[PDB]
């Protein structure tokens, strides 16, 4: 970083790239890339700066440059990972896959009672019931939050937008939240209200959670049992269910010069190269965003030794993004997340809770 400093003082063309990385291995692994690139490019540097907010907020101004207009070729990119940085058909950022929803499970407890890993939503609910009765407590653990909702919503056929408008109270939403509530009422679903699911392990019998791929090593550390990772149960049986994918992006403000744009283009192409993607992913547990990364021997070798990581990557292909609206962080936490809490912990009627949520969301979005 002080190495990025040395490199940008000496340089005459400086391109500013804005990212949403906080700290830890991800920020380190990005800086690493900046350093490597700068060392190949004497006279011009990249400066990686942490952005304050998300891409919908910056795009409401039109504060960002279109990636492809810098001259960046996005062939080899898995296009499904651009869903959230695509606005009116134009790509405004190069994404990173911070996490994928996966099925964490207890291998020893499923074996103990002869229960196959569920491949469908209906086999999952049946497995939850059977193992709950067997162990005398609810074995499907869940945070009552928009992330757990998303999994059930997406795999009962739900979509957040209908003809461009946000709908929190569709029949798919009611059906999802009703499924979770009945899980609690029937003794198979355990709400986790204090700390991460992995911070609650050991308090009683656990069989499964749907939770972020980012929690992998924390699930490993806390599991006093053989930990499994599988793809998400879906409605039909020959493919994984949809999982929430969440993103950190790299973007560039529309002010930058031609010279700066040539540097940013070379940098973003570097970041998208197979070995850059493979080194970043192996260093961080992130999922690469290119098809080329998956054929890079550094990815291939890491995947070969880390079958739980190969499973996280297989899930990544069956990914949905949350809506790309400036207000979405607020709706997800203060409005949708509240209706979910209300239905799950205070026995609110699922329909009446999501109807109140819709009204509050329509109110916030029309201001």
């Amino acid at each position: 970083e002080d190495v990025i400093k040395e490199q940008c003082a000496r340089a005459k063309v400086v391109a500013e790239l804005w990212h949403g990385f906080t700290g830890g291995a991800p920020k380190a692994a990005l800086e690493n890339l900046v350093v490597e690139f700068n060392k190949a490019q004497q006279g011009r540097c990249v400066r990686a700066q942490a952005a304050e907010n998300n891409i919908a907020l910056y795009l409401e101004a039109k504060a960002l440059l279109p990636i492809e207009s810098l001259g960046v070729k996005l062939q080899g990119v898995n296009l499904t990972f651009l869903n959230a940085v695509r606005f009116g058909g134009v790509v405004y950022g190069v994404p990173f896959n911070k996490s994928i929803q996966v099925l964490y499970y207890n291998k020893d407890l499923l074996k103990k009672h002869g229960v196959p890993v569920p491949a469908t939503l209906e086999e999952f609910v049946a497995a939850a019931k059977k193992l709950s009765r067997a162990e005398g407590g609810p074995v499907y653990w869940f945070q009552p939050d928009a992330s757990t909702f998303a999994y059930f919503f997406f795999n009962l056929g739900g979509s957040y937008l209908k003809d461009g408008k946000l709908v929190l109270n569709s029949k798919e939403a009611v059906e999802a939240l009703t499924l979770l509530q009945n899980g609690v009422k029937e003794g198979w679903a355990k709400p986790i209200t204090s700390g991460a699911i992995n911070q609650n392990l050991g308090s009683g019998p656990y069989a499964f959670s749907v939770d972020t791929s980012a929690g992998y090593t924390a699930y490993l550390r806390a599991a006093k049992f053989d930990l499994g990772v599988a793809t998400l149960p879906g409605r039909t049986k020959g493919q994984p269910g949809y999982g929430l994918v969440q993103g950190t992006n790299l973007v560039v403000f529309r002010q930058a010069s031609k010279e700066e744009q040539a540097v940013a283009k070379d940098f973003l192409e570097f970041v998208l190269s197979p070995r850059a993607q493979a080194v970043f992913a192996t260093a961080t547990g992130y999922v690469p965003v290119t098809e080329g990364a998956l054929k890079d021997p550094v990815y291939q070798a890491y995947a070969a030794e880390n079958p739980d990581y190969a499973t996280i990557v297989r899930q990544s292909r069956y990914a949905k993004f949350e809506p790309a609206l400036a207000e979405w962080e607020q709706i997800r936490f203060d409005i949708l997340g509240q209706a979910i809490k209300e239905a799950i912990l205070n026995k609110a009627d699922p329909k009446a809770a999501l109807d109140r949520a819709q009204k509050l969301a329509e109110d916030l979005l029309s201001s």
